[PDB]
């Protein structure tokens, strides 16, 4: 398995309704309405997130500003910042 | 590729299902029943719509007036209204 | 456009739950309860009064007198009721 | 071309699937089972109607009481009713 | 046409998806399994129960019963029980 | 309309959430528990009613007595009671 | 015309595609693999009955017997049982 | 932003809870019990005044009556009374 | 139809979502959670119970056991208990 | 008739999709891959178990584990075990 | 990430459900009651009136007009008014 | 009606909140914590006596030894203690 | 090569199975059942329309109006209308 | 039925609101939030341990602390402390 | 379990209304209007400083500040002060 | 039969549709987006998994520690682990 | 083996039924509707592509345009884009 | 009997539709578009193989390529590979 997918599906376990909410409305301008539409856990935002190129192995820094965001830091020991 | 056809698959790219459901709606008169029950996307309306000449790069009044009924200004940017 | 399908969709966007539950039981003896199951939106059960010809640019005392047992005077207005 | 045959095509277009499920359900006793199987259409069971006799350009009852059943006026009103 | 289809026909337009999977159920006797999955309205449950010669003009016991058991009067007033 | 849809409509608009618990409690041996579960207003219970044939235009005095019991006289003013 | 010939025209004319796999099934032990292949209706079949003895016009217990396994009482009511 | 809304929102500010209570005793003829159990602040009676065409930008007549029989000559002053 | 099924039904008609959840919870050992996930009502667990030979009309000490876990004795009542 | 057919029959007309498809992915390392993907029904599946000597009316040890593997002991009565 | 749409999420964060009420109403004119149904945090109205072209990067007119009836001149900093 | 249940919500109307506090604390033992919790009337209460057979129309003596501790002999009257 | 045969294959090009349906159905009168039983392309049709004098490089109304039946306008451009 | 089973949902019986929300709190390093904010009952929060393998017949002690914690001695004579 | 958790909880089950009041007061600058009005014990507001690193097993300093500014010495106790 | 399908059957009869999507998550490095759109149950992933000598009864690692980023130690007694 | 061949397999394996739908919608202009009616997978349309010469090992901009409108970068880095 | 051809039948027996239509694209540069349309099978393909010396017992590594390219180990297993 790749530690990215373990490290995607840890965070994701750790994100509530109000989260995924706030999640969605911060990617607004990144995925278009009708996909928004069908995402119902952090998983499918964050397929979607690794078809655009947006996020990565390597390529990690949207999805901390994005945790920093919503104020969790706890989650982005996760990420090791 | 046509620009008309990029504007009409990013115009479909930003509408949901109950804007779909108002789309199909307010199209009762020019598409028949049978036809408005197989649409699961703006691309098979417009498609429909581009058949029966209600909508050609030079002819695209109708979709403006769809757009401004569903009250969505954002959309009809990109058509340049 | 017919203004009259603009018309039906101005007077199904100012309609909340509670007044589609009343407009639902209103309608018990013209619209089968197997067809009544499926209404979301007052767009539906506006396209199956025209399918009966219960609601016709001519033909709309029904609509007024379920504008009128509503309490939605602002809703007569636009019917110029 | 003969009108009929345009009425006929016309009055196919405006019907849905359960509109045609419930129209072949309420002519079993006029075409058999092995016939029925094979009507995904409005135009296949009006075909299979015309060569049985039931329905000519001057013997049209049966087609409009087959509407009367299904609560379809507007379609009545393409048979002059 | 049939009056004895028009009443079917009639009787299976008042019913809802909950009435039918109760339906469904008080006939797990007499239609098996694989047909049983294949109703998604009444009229193939009555279309089966006809096949097994258990409903007839002059055999319509089952059909008030099962009404019974689902607490329809209003329904048996059609079937003038 | 039905004169007698209104009446049912004026009543259930002038009853509270605990004459709606009244009611409910009142009905505990003619409605199911399964039943009386998914009723949010007088217009659920009053539709079951009219299915179980115990309400109908000629069949009111069930409809007074539990007015009666609920002490609402003018409630009962409507029913002309 | 035979009475005979008329009766199986009729019975095939009520089987559908299921109904006919069924019976093909049910005739493995009398009709081999290679001749079942190229049955397309009811007709190939009894006459690949005809041929082998299975059936005759005062020999119809095999035939009454499928139809009975088939739960087809209506199509038995043809061969009057 | 409408003049209106702005003086129903200053207005609205300006009363307390006993003022609430009162307010609705005094419009227990036009808001129905069941709707008045719902109203939190004197907005929602205010919105509810609205939908009635009871109270309008040209139709203030009531709301002055309402502020003189709370003996609120301040909040009247508002209104410019 | 079997006086089983009808007290089947009548069993299932007196239960509400909660005590659904208490039976599906009770019932975890004999039903696997991919079937559980699927059960909506009282009628598809004894359905599935049936199945696996669990509850015949000859063999209901499960079911009781299971009624008198959710102290429901009046249920237990039309088990003649 | 043989019994081993009607009683291959009855099992099948007892099975759903579902069923079916747990039945195919039993039976991975008996049948091919390209054979499994022409099974629409039981019967099929019984044929091809028939041909290659893994079922016979003497010889029914294979399909009494299938059935307690599905864990349908009702069917299981049938088999007589 | 959009410094815009930061800023958005930081005023959200800063409402409590009566400031959301009190939005609501004051934006009646402009959303529709359907729609303000289904508003349950400030983020969904801040995209309903994004969709309006009510509220842009370069126009926050409406924003600021809103907050200050609302008296939050401490969120009114965050817009720099 | 049933004069039992007239009788029960005429006993439930004469009890305060302190008798009701009382009546829950004296049924500790017999109704859980569970469903305690949720009880807001005595009329839940006497409902869930009449589930656990507790309080039949031939099983009053528990509701009479309650009113006895609660001291209210008028109340006993009623039920013609 | 002729232009007429090159506009004649251009406009098959550009038909689907259903079109060719609809223009199999709209030509009964012109073509027997025997020969139309023969067409799977839009090309069989326009030779068997040839053959009867029916089309014409000189003689288009025939195929202009059976295309305006299908609401192909895009199509008629070919033509010119 | 498992005695375990039934210890459990008779614990769980004992419980109230806010001694839920202490065991959800109490639990957070085991159960992540996601998992734990779709828990409505102590049998919820009892499945999802006893997936984890926290909770058997033979694993107690988690259960016994953190019923101490929340010092219900009552409930752990229950476990027979 | 954590004896962080466990302490946690006992700090909190040491607290009134008032505290818990006067300790969302003094951590204004921390946490949001809107989260901070969901707090209804002093577990969640430890949960929502929790979530945002504010305190951790070895980082106690604002949860020693906080009890210092409430004068809850016997409370300091606890946390080894 | 293979012990090793009837274990897999069985594993797969213990995931739900949340399970499901999350092992079709951690599984997307593997399997492909076309096929992984076909997965309707734990069964043909797992079919999946074989083909691509994933998953063997000798090579049961990969299954392994999918069931451990699921959380399923009670499935992981299955396979022994 | 081409390596042309297996890039157009491999990402063919990586499309879903969705983008297959907007990939036939984008190409309305160069494939005719009748041949885009049989594509039932990326290989068919890439053949037809290869065919008309709109893709060719040295012709890989019509491909990098149409991966681009789907926002699939990741498919752009195996075609080096 | 050949072990050669053994192995082709084996392998051909253990392939799909989906996986025919995938080999018969990878094999468009060796076999011409006319000898292509007419395999129905994995046999065809392969005797066409053998025809053009691509496919001998000593010469299989365009067989293993493909199996490759299918990612079907198992079934390069059969090939020892």
């Amino acid at each position: 398995m790749d530690p990215f997918l373990v490290l995607l599906h840890s965070v994701s376990s750790s994100l509530s309704s109000s989260e995924l909410t706030e999640l969605k409305f911060l990617c607004l301008g990144r995925v278009g309405k009708r996909k928004l539409e069908r995402v119902q856990s952090g998983l499918d935002l964050f397929s979607m997130l690794l078809e655009q190129n947006d996020l990565e192995p390597g390529h990690t820094e949207l999805l901390r500003e994005l945790l920093a965001s919503l104020r969790r830091h706890d989650l982005l020991r996760r990420v090791d910042d």
